[PDB]
């Protein structure tokens, strides 16, 4: 299609003029107020933090780089601010600023209060089709995008999948994105979604961002993802495997599609074959989805979360409040100079 054609051009213009002269240091620390740890990690923590001279809200990530530096994530760290400072898309998180100072690196993301995609389907327990095929045309359409720059993802789960107040999508966390021109090698991501290739330890693609839309689809259908057990040992062997079992109220149009996404060969795979993202786009169980409805936020959404205003956090759960210290000498300059 012309009109995706010259759309998909004029985004790899874009995208890659900004690729080329990051922004860096665009605010600092006590430019917000600190409101509430809104989620936390093994180097990194989010907070609701509300910008001093304007009164906006927004979700500051928090990364200490010392931990960044123990942990193997600098590379990391610097693909996943690089890529959001370039990107812009419907359904992904905005990047307003970032910074650093002696101790952290800072990357100051739009506020979502809907709160993530996991607490809602738990809360429900499965969505029905049309609801998991609304949020499903959402990554169809955002890893057209960011693959067609080159992007692989790498982190597609429902709790970095957050709701906005219009019901549509928004795509956080960035951390484990890259741009890859052809394979590339590291082990990374949640057992229940990596692609076989990825336990394998073998040069992988694009292709294991559609495997693990096939496992979030199945999720969002079930209530429970389709690779499970107590050790991440037995969860990988039975991604391996090349078998699944779907529940009978399935439609047999999504079980179709699973097959194909779930695909253990991924010279086989839907979305890594000649025609690409158009085979999932094709597919019969999308066929009532109109993807320009869906890209211009046309689609009136199946579900609106409750929240009272852009401050609200209650669809986010309590975490312990720890303090953000800032040392009084300068950690890993030289590591992070190009943040
Ligand atoms: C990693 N991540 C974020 O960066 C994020 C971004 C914006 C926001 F409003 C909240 C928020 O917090 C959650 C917690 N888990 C997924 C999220």
């Amino acid at each position: 299609q012309e009109s995706v054609k010259e759309f998909l051009a004029k985004a790899k213009e874009e995208f890659l003029k900004k690729w080329e002269s990051p922004s860096q240091n665009t605010a600092q620390l006590d430019h917000f107020d600190r409101i509430k740890t809104l989620g936390t990690g093994s180097f990194g923590r989010v907070m609701l933090v509300k910008h001093k001279e304007t009164g906006n809200h927004y979700a500051m990530k928090i990364l200490d780089k010392q931990k960044v530096v123990k942990l193997k994530q600098i590379e990391h760290t610097l693909n996943e601010k690089r890529i959001l400072q370039a990107v812009n898309f419907p359904f992904l998180v905005k990047l307003e600023f970032s910074f650093k100072d002696n101790s952290n690196l800072y990357m100051v993301m739009e506020y979502v209060p809907g709160g993530e995609m996991f607490s809602h389907l738990r809360r429900i327990g499965r969505f029905s089709e049309p609801h998991a095929r609304f949020y499903a045309a959402q990554i169809v359409l955002t890893f057209e995008y960011l693959h067609s720059l080159d992007l692989i993802y790498r982190d597609l789960k429902p709790e970095n999948l957050l709701i906005d107040q219009q019901g549509y999508i928004q795509v956080t966390d960035f951390g484990f994105a890259k741009r890859v021109k052809g394979r590339t090698w590291t082990l990374c991501g949640t057992p229940e979604y990596l692609a076989p290739e990825i336990i394998l330890s073998k040069g992988y693609n694009k292709a294991v961002d559609w495997w693990a839309l096939g496992v979030l689809i199945y999720e969002m259908a079930a209530g429970y993802p389709p690779f499970f057990a107590d050790q991440p040992i037995q969860i990988y062997e039975k991604i391996v495997s090349g078998k699944v079992r779907f529940p009978s109220h399935f439609s047999s149009d999504l079980k179709d599609l699973l097959r194909n996404l779930l695909q253990v060969d991924l010279t086989k795979r839907f979305g890594n074959l000649k025609n690409g993202v158009n085979d999932i786009k094709n597919h019969k169980w999308f066929a009532t989805t109109d993807w320009i409805a869906i890209y211009q936020r046309k689609v009136e959404a199946p579900f609106i979360p409750k929240f009272k205003g852009p401050g609200d956090t209650s669809n986010f759960d309590d975490y312990e409040e720890e303090e953000i210290r800032v040392s009084i000498n300068e950690k890993c300059g030289k590591e992070f100079t190009e943040f």
